[PDB]
């Protein structure tokens, strides 16, 4: 017998925080001619160019896809590529973010990675751990299936040393255990088109306002985002 | 313990079916009778989609959150469900639908209990359109109640820890693979409101500003027709 006891148990105007999934590098690498890999070359610039503008319109959060695990699905040259690719575009916009007072994290699986991407990441996040500005949130090798299991292993492992009771899970318990934690997505914006999630923070967005546009990344700038920010006002308006 | 090197027309279609206080407040009705006009027109929706190929619907009818609001509110919900479902449940059976609840059934008052228990032993032997009804359910309820089962399971040795994985995850959730393909959102906000999560990974969302109560064969037409051109 394990119960439920929802009745009972009661439980994150501009966005603090906003979610980002960088779609449409290859579509725009396909018009314009180029090859696929191209358009991938733009991602973390245009980036660091929407921290920029956020910050400076009181953003406080951003959390961006860089890096889905599904991604091992491609060929072992792809995403050997993209994951050099990332690697070179940490330490080139490194410098940019950390001068301007932003604090970067990471999320997702790091032990799988390459050594020194693991090394480069451990280094980024320590120097800008004290800083004051935009906190920036990259997922990489990160998923929402991944997320909600490495918090369940957590809890069942806590619980395994008698550290925690099966009747203490709750919504507040299961949060802190997550690596994307509270205050949640106020807004998501998916750029390319599509309107899906594909597995990137599935806990997380319970309440979060969808936004999606057809704009592809790297053709997304500063007048799409507020445009982005305008629609979101308009729905609190209309709603309760 | 960390590592991640397998972790037309829509088969499963997930429905929330929101708008109807909206509609009652445009034609000088009273508050809640709207909500008098869901289960006919799930009904409805069941039929024409049964028609379509649709083999598996399910809908948002009572969320977790609605406990906030006012003792009258809740008592007038769930009354006002259970005497619906009392209505249209051999309606539905000579469609050949078969019914299911989930959401947690030890809250609800017992004759909603008795009902449901009914409808269900009704129906298990339809092999028309499956209708999951989500009653006192939510995102959130689901996952814990998974990660419970499980926590429960290794205190007493049937599991270590190595052995979580997204299958295992799966098969304890209420709301279970396959997935909803399409997402159907009546009313015009843009969000699941703590709907499904998990469930929802791969999903495509339409939303629409239609209001619930007239929600017709053509406006799922569009749904479709929206879906397949993706």
């Amino acid at each position: 017998k394990i119960s439920c006891s929802l009745n009972l148990q009661t439980e994150c105007l501009m966005p603090k925080h906003i979610a980002l999934i960088m779609d449409g590098n290859r579509r725009w690498a396909k018009d314009k001619g180029l090859e696929v890999y191209e358009g991938h070359k733009h991602i973390i610039p245009k980036l660091k160019e929407i921290c920029d503008i956020s910050s400076k319109l009181g953003i406080q959060i951003i959390t961006a896809f860089a890096f889905s695990t599904e991604n091992w699905k491609r060929s072992k040259e792809e995403v050997d590529f993209l994951l050099s690719l990332f690697e070179r575009s940490l330490k080139t916009e490194f410098q940019n973010l950390a001068k301007n007072n932003v604090r970067i994290s990471i999320i997702g699986c790091k032990s799988d990675l390459p050594m020194t991407l693991q090394k480069c990441i451990a280094l980024t996040e320590e120097t800008t751990k004290g800083n004051k500005g935009l906190h920036l949130v990259i997922a990489l090798n990160y998923g929402g299936y991944y997320d909600i299991l490495q918090a369940t292993k957590s809890i069942v492992n806590k619980a395994m040393n008698g550290l925690l009771d099966v009747e203490d899970i709750n919504k507040n318990l299961f949060d802190q255990e997550l690596e994307s934690k509270c205050p949640n997505p106020d807004l998501l914006i998916r750029t390319g088109g599509e309107q899906r999630v594909s597995n990137f923070l599935l806990w997380q967005l319970a309440y979060t306002e969808f936004y999606f546009t057809n704009t592809l990344f790297p053709d997304f700038g500063e007048e799409d985002l507020k445009e982005a920010i305008m629609n979101f006002q308009q729905r609190h308006r209309r709603f309760g």
